[PDB]
């Protein structure tokens, strides 16, 4: 209730370490409605919001020259899973000499409070606020005319493939695809509209952007925030120009834009 | 409701600054019952607990060689006053290269949030727990037979000079005075017993120990209140709640004036075992 943020509850910083802590019950919407293979698993897109708001607050009152946050070189390790007992997640920030901020998202195993498990790591950059780029909504939709499928068709396999998305994570409206890209109409589930205000990178919309692509998120090269993900009405997914099939891991680009095509959130070098 | 401590509610630390924040409404017992010249004033001794608990928390889990806190060279500047508008008070901690921790207690006036008021600053030292010294209460009593003052005498006199202590700050039971010292019988007011557990340096007990210096000033014409101005050293051997007595004597500086007095103050339980010691405590007339 008195949380600083639904994903960043409490500031637990010491003289040695800048740190934020959150205790998650199974009931949070981004857990109860994000069940993979039967377990409540923290979604990859929640780590980004966790990281952003930690940086936003850990950096003090800021000048226009530092009043914007960008994330770089994100990594994903073991996921956070919730059972009958709550799970405490720690968000650690470490300032580097070049003015960038390294962040580690970790926890202390109930198996061993002296052992440690890292779930994600990355870097953040403070820059001047960025003017939003623009996308071509009319033509891009026109380049995605082959084998369109309903959200339900997207949704049916998702449930069948082992990903049981609850109502809070049913943000895709429809998929328009060509062999080169996928453009997804997006919507905010009505359940989470009451709390969409308290997110910049909203897990429902951000995950819907990731859902439109789909083995699992493994890394992200860069994340740019021009406006709230809530403003988004469309999202475009494309391969990064690496052209490597490899095994089951791929490098992809994902962008969010509003009704006019103005990009508000863009993700580069996904993996 | 979710305070870390009644005097240190929230950790608001940034990368640049280790910081804790508290918002006081004035309904807190240590404000509602601590009225100076008609205004609710945070008691000077409350800053001491503020610093201690901030340091204790800002210092991590700690080895025993560092599992004890001492405060040094405390100064008091403008008071914290609450009159209908809540005040947000910040505890800033800076680690010094010598391993000491500097603390600043400050706030930003609501009327111009870009301005700054520093209320108190000092230094904290992390060191090994000290075996608690002891007082000989029998011997001390034998030297405080010159005059004596009752509970009502003290708090009626306090009200007359401008210090309207409510029940939470009525910890003096009786004052025994001899030449150059005062022995004060103390008790934790019944009003605050429910939350005495969450204080090491309890404002009620600590303020009562400083109140005991009234013993030196009874009989002073148009006596004016003297408030905390500086403290050279504070030693914490155990919680003040255990305290049953307080000894007040002048520090061996021989610099006593109506404007300012410097005192040595010890608090001990019924056996004479000291729990808190304050050396070089200077108080100054209010004006
Ligand atoms: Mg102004």
């Amino acid at each position: 209730p008195a949380y600083l943020h639904p994903l960043l509850h409490q500031n637990t910083s010491t003289l040695s370490e800048q740190r934020y802590s959150s205790t998650f019950t199974g009931q949070e919407f981004f857990l109860r409605d994000h069940v993979v293979n039967g377990q409540k698993v923290l979604p990859g897109v929640a780590y980004l919001e966790m990281a952003r708001v930690a940086v936003d607050m850990a950096a003090g009152v800021r000048t226009d020259n530092h009043s914007a946050i960008q994330l770089k070189n994100i990594v994903w390790a073991k996921p956070v899973i919730v059972e009958d007992a709550p799970i405490q997640v720690h968000k650690g920030l470490y300032p580097e000499e070049n003015g960038e901020i390294t962040f580690e998202i970790y926890s202390h195993p109930r198996e061993a409070e002296e052992s440690l498990v890292v779930h994600s790591q990355g870097r953040a950059v403070l820059r001047s606020a960025m003017e939003a780029p623009a996308l071509d909504l009319s033509a891009i939709q026109a380049q995605c005319t082959e084998s369109s499928y309903s959200f339900s068709q997207c949704y049916e396999t998702f449930h069948r493939i082992g990903l049981a998305y609850g109502p809070s994570h049913q943000g895709i409206e429809k998929l328009f695809v060509g062999p080169d890209q996928v453009l997804a109409k997006l919507v905010l589930p009505s359940s989470v509209t009451g709390t969409a205000e308290k997110f910049v990178l909203h897990p429902s919309v951000m995950d819907a952007a990731l859902q439109a692509s789909l083995s699992l998120p493994f890394a992200l090269e860069e994340l740019n925030i021009y406006s709230a993900s809530t403003a988004a009405a469309w999202a475009l997914v494309r391969y990064s120009d690496g052209n490597a099939t490899t095994q089951k891991v791929q490098k992809l680009d994902i962008d969010l834009c509003d009704e006019q095509g103005t990009i508000c959130v863009s993700m580069k070098g996904f993996t």
